């Protein structure tokens, strides 16, 4: 009915929960504005997102909305076990422990669309692509085509075995289940590219709102949030000195530049490493010697990768790494660092989400989280400010796929200006920010009215 | 035939110009790549932008391919004399003084179009708009429409006298110069909404490359230029010590994000005003106290406006500031502050571009450069690397509407995101900044190619 | 023995092997000492914050010849694997993370129970209370009246376990008092402790003040707090720091370590002195400086730093807004009157988290009960930076046991020469390079190529 | 009964200091509290220090609390011209012409001795320690012991020379002089060294303050003063940018630790050299690279040097640097940087204080103000309130001494706690900053006075 570590830690979620409320403005207004209201009533969301904290004051603003949910996390080491406890014992089901297995996840990620009347979803709410994918994929097995052979990866066998399971239990599952689907939103850039990869190739059957490109997601959450819970991780897996260390972020994109400012702030030098000329040129004129990981490896106390790429850092890379020297991934998926090339190497557990690896001529290596994203995986991930304005596209979003389908096509759209507008002027209250009116003349002098939106379309903030 | 300050000052003009070279990759690498195939050879280009030592790297950058050029400066205060004189000692005729009237700057603009052999310029390269405008505007009043009544400000006034005094002394002038202009590129936000009013209204009869909307421009020039160039101004103006003191910058785009970096980075405290609530909650995030001017005039130490609007600093806040506070605009134009509404007062000149204005109470403020850019004004604006971006962008744009204009309709275009790669790219070894390649299998991996673009076409960065 | 639970100690094992090769200045002690047992002998009782990092320490004072008995000298500073690792070598340990005031004082007295009976010969504090129950407990004996009006609740317990002590084992203050060869103290509160004790003449051995040593004061207090103090806001409260205005009471050492921090974590800091010179610097290093009174009402984070006492009261506590967050880095739990909030309505939200509603309905949010955060709510300082105290701390012994005919009973603090050994020890783990004087230079400064290279109170 | 360059001159420096002292709240403060009360009424002051704005305002003030005063410059070319001019119409003598002779020099020095009622001065207020080695060596030479024969060097000969022309002239003088003196102030680390000397060898016959050693004065001129002045003296030089570029500090002292800030707060990336092991962690702490200028140079963009040492910047170092590395000093006071060696390499001059130097390969350097301190050279020193907070401390210690001549030793003093303590409450106001009070009970639970001092006396702060 419910899958947690605890149900006895629900108190001490609820009591994380008042405090995380005052912190989420966006939400709150938006329990305001939409209870009575009801928008979300008869949705039926399935949900697959860290279970934080964070993702349950979400998860009981949908509510408050008239919305149904099941719910499971992105991450087998992203749930925070006392939200998990305390949204269980509302009665909305939901399945995350963190520190699943494989196998166990991809149960999970089953399980938020097996509704007790037998009924499919209506709505996803994703990070990341996971349930999304599932879905798609089962439905095309189901037709017959050949897609759950040469699994690449372990982890692509576990969610092959998945859908064989699913299809046998309750064959017919995958098919009426992706038309019952009205519309997904995905929360993160690795779920988003997934998603213009579906749509390239004529595989997307419903309509995608992408919440990571809103500017209060893409330019605070992403940036910000990274800022506030990389070294934040770091320092709850290692306890590291900051200061006097030389830190390597490969990756120098919205994740890449919150997190050089998180080691930078925190006192440690930071090296950047790119592909882009243009977010190298940036890195330099922010300050950071631009390197690549192939000359820097191997006199680095950090390194940290951010690209949501993959064999970023290699075994080749980590041989070349001295001692203790701690590594660690932020971007999406774990293969960002190559850790099935470590696994014939001896492993000696420190704690939860923290491993120490030891190459054959001595040499140790800290790895963090098994190379999952280490800011969920070691300490709570981004902070409740900062996931309400993420958290109040993701209800926006909803709310439009949901109770104006029919406006949209099958394809990836963003929520308009004066939405992500209205997400930023909801959080400046709470930081006693006090926004200027312009006059009737000065709008007309440049070219806006005074309500907004302030910018054209394509401006980059 | 040219007219500068001083053409003695020559040699040290040449002597900044072989520094120069060396800080700007970007039109060094043009000129190699393009000067033997030279693609501007018949171009006869009328310049009108800020003639100082990078102009005049980039005046012989173009030379070098080819185009004959007549240049003019885009503001009264912002030439450097010596870097002036030394592009008149190459015969390239150039009229820009330190400190000329409204009336000499709108000679000099007209100037710029005035060839030896009576033949048209075909193209412009432009920044704030103020030559392609000459040109628009002087061109309907010829075809009779009444576009020389009611002026708005002194500067209105003298605009219309210079085009009235044109068509009397050459008649048809306007016009048969308005049908030769095969394109113009604009260097300036202010310069590019501009143009956007134009096409709007039908009345752009070219094409016009929006040099400013470059990445490589935007977020370079405009964001740390400022950061280089505000407090430099500053300093030179008045000696003042940063540290300890409040600084006061309206609005948040990219001059007002490099501002603020500029006074934090030298020590002072910074305070922001934003009438747009993104922009507003970037500089809280920032970690700056979000107000409005209204409220924190008087215990201000430095005001500043980037805001590219009008009446922004007012009569009524200029009242209420204290003593001595320094007050200074970086937006393009000088109607940002109400300096009209200050020559009432008791003004005192103090030096170069600084004057000491005191109320009747005896209160004094200390206004830089009049109010208009006091970056340009005070000091030297953005130091050349930034401006080599910046002005290898202006290259391409002039390459592209000068060589393919039959591919552009009278529209605004930018350039693509190759060529922005590419100006991103010609910086980097300049700064010994290594760039990373994709191997095959990464690019497929997040759907690009090895050789870029590496962002979708919105991508923010 | 007296630790939390013993089976930790395979994880604390783990964590000292990393701590190790973080803490190069007490490993080389190791090294250049360990033949040589300088402390062979020596019978040392300690009371310091049971971290990590004090056990790398402790092996290392047991690696030089020492015996040792520990006690940490805080209620929730203790991280329970290390003092499991330390105990599970053997050395007598007596902290919990949690214990009660009435379990922290039995510890303080059980590091000078000797099995043979005999005393201690050397005292490693931190905060003077294991000094200040030697000293206060001999004068008891000796009749004087130091027992009466006991103004805390911690206060009253303490002299409660003098009594207890008395009773059991009669002249042991005064025998425990003369036996001891000399104290070295590491932090601010505590010295400033000694130098009381020295200008009323009840100092009775000699004291190395550690926490002078500029490799600790412009370090540990320092950038320790940089690194440590955010990190115990951070797991306490998981707060936002963009965005948030942050209220630092005190500029010295500590308050500037603090305010460099949460700034460099996006808060936005104010900070408050009675101290003009430390006031210009806030103001210098761009902080806008306040008095709390005005403060308060609006801040999201207040944080005390001073070793003072009374500095956030009641009636600040009444101003602050819904959620504001309370906490104090310095040595002791006054600076916050948390005592003034103890009828008023607490719910724990976890360990070392409090939330605490006044009548009007307005919560706060109180980190460790107004003890030191960083080591109540994380770990404290990292390992390298106490690398630096820690070394200081061992050289300290070394002087006071070995040499302890050179010292009178004062405050003393260590030659320039040690100290830049210390830093030196430290500058290859960073790979900073240093250069080397020629004679000529050296002579042209007034130096020699091998140092000290600076004048005796040089403020660096 | 006065010389300076221009009588005329003198309406523009009154106008200068209108401006200055509005920056320097703590000499006017000091004006206004002790300026009823003319604690210095009785005060015959002999001045010796750079004859500039700053210390005009300085002069003023010494007036304003009663003292009378004989000045000129502790250098040949530190004097303002109009600053002497603005103070000799006060009726106040001064001797002080920018670019004097040497001879000229030491004849200003004896005239600041050389009052009308043929009386002696009582105190000498002194930068470097020139004004009372004169009085010193003359007693000394009255007194018959051979203190002026072997010159080591000829700007010594004239020196005696001119204590011979004086005894000539007025037998006793200097013996008498000697006697009168009730106390001298000493503001640098040259003249306390010269003094302590005196101390050592029972030659000081009067008490000294040393200022130089104030936290209040030592701090603000090293640290805070060398932060603000030095990317502003470079920017004025090079105008090079200082974002993207590596900048090496040799010496991580007050000095070096100011510029360190100074350079990455405009943008640049910092390395620092250093053979103090606590100033070297302190500098890896601070999160800057620790290197040797043998490693650093040829990959440098910016070398400065901040040691007082010499030979700091060699011919070997400076061959290895690349193309267009800028290099400076602004440590004490030549010979840091070999600048004699590069004497036969071709010199190209860009303009005042800015030369372009040639090797023979074709590399060049770009050298400030010929490698003497570039924040005087290319900039104009440090700020007011820098100098406020400096000059405040020379009244603070003149008032002290004459007043309480008898508490004092013939020996050198520091300035008392509770002294440089008043001097930072003086400034504090002008700030904003507001100063908590101890209750009484807070105060000696930490062992102090609610009115302070607060720390003892050897605090580091
Ligand atoms: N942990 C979190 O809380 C969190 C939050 C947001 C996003 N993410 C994830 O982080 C990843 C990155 O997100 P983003 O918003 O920064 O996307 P982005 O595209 O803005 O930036 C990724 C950058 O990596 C660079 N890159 C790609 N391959 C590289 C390589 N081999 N070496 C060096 N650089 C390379 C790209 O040029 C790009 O600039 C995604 O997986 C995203 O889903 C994680
Ligand atoms: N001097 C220079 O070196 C330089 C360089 C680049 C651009 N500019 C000029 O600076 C101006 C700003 O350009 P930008 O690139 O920053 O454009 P921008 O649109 O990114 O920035 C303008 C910002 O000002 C804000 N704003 C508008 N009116 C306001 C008001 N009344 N109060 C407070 N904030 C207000 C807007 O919300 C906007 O975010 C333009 O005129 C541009 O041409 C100057
Ligand atoms: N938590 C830790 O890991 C850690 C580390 C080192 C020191 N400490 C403790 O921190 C405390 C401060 O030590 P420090 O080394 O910074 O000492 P310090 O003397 O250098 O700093 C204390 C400052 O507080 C100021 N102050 C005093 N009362 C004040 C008041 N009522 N309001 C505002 N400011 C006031 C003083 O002027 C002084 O500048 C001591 O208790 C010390 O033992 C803790
Ligand atoms: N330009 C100015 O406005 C200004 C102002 C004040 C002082 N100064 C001058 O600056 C110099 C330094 O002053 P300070 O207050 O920093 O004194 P300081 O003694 O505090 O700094 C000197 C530092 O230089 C280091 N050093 C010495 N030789 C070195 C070498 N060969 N390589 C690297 N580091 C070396 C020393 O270890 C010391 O830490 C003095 O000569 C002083 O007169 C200049
Ligand atoms: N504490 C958190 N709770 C929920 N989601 C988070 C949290 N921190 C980061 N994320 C989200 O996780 C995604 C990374 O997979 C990002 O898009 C981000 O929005
Ligand atoms: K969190
Ligand atoms: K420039
Ligand atoms: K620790």
């Amino acid at each position: 009915s419910m899958v947690v570590k605890d149900i006895s830690l629900a108190d001490w979620g609820r009591k994380e929960l008042d405090i995380a409320e005052t912190e989420m403005p966006g939400l709150m207004a938006a329990r305001e504005e939409f209870g009575k209201s009801q928008p979300l009533k008869g949705a039926r969301i399935s949900g697959s997102l860290h279970m934080t904290i964070q993702t349950a004051v979400l998860i009981e603003t949908l509510k408050v909305l008239g919305a149904e949910v099941r719910w499971a996390s992105c991450n087998i080491f992203s749930t925070q076990d006392h939200a998990a406890a305390a949204i269980a014992a509302t009665g909305t089901p939901v399945f995350a422990v963190k520190g699943e297995t494989l196998e166990e996840y991809w149960t999970y990620t089953d399980q938020i669309f097996q509704w007790p009347d037998g009924e499919p979803s209506n709505m996803i709410l994703d990070d990341g692509g996971d349930a999304t994918m599932y879905i798609l994929i089962g439905a095309r097995a189901e037709a017959g085509e050949d897609v759950l052979s040469n699994p690449q990866s372990e982890e692509e066998e576990v969610l092959f075995a998945q859908i064989k399971k699913r299809m046998a239990a309750t064959p017919g599952f995958f098919t009426k289940q992706r038309a019952a689907i009205k519309g997904v939103t995905e929360e993160t850039t690795t779920g988003v590219n997934r998603l213009y990869q579906l749509q390239k190739k004529g595989l997307l059957p419903f309509p995608a709102i992408n919440v990571n490109d809103s500017v209060t997601k893409s330019k605070f959450d992403n940036k910000y949030g990274c800022k506030e819970s990389l070294v934040d991780g770091i320092r709850r897996g290692t306890d590291v000195m900051m200061a006097g260390k030389v830190a390597v972020v490969c990756g120098y994109g919205d994740v890449g530049k919150g997190s050089a400012q998180s080691l930078a702030g925190a006192g440690a030098r930071v090296k950047v490493t790119e592909v882009d000329p243009i977010c190298a040129l940036q890195a330099a004129m922010d300050g950071f010697e631009v390197v690549t990981l192939d000359d820097a490896a191997s006199t680095a106390d950090i390194v940290v990768t951010t690209t949501g790429n993959k064999d970023v850092i290699t075994i080749d890379h980590m041989r070349k790494m001295k001692d203790m020297c701690i590594v660690g991934n932020i971007g999406h998926f774990d293969n960002e660092i190559q850790v099935a090339a470590l696994r014939n190497l001896k492993w000696t557990n420190v704690k939860p989400q923290v491993d120490l690896i030891e190459f054959p001529d001595g040499k140790r290596l800290i790895l963090l989280s098994e190379g999952r994203l280490l800011n969920l995986g070691n300490a709570t991930g981004h902070p409740s400010f900062v996931m309400s304005a993420s958290f109040t596209n993701q209800v926006l979003g909803q709310i439009e796929l949901f109770t104006r389908t029919d406006a949209y096509k099958n394809e990836v759209y963003v929520l308009p200006k004066h939405l992500d507008e209205k997400v930023a002027r909801l959080h400046l209250d709470k930081l006693g920010a006090k926004l200027t009116v312009l006059s009737e003349e000065q709008a007309a002098y440049i070219g806006v009215t005074p309500q907004g939106p302030f910018k054209s379309e394509h401006y980059r903030y």
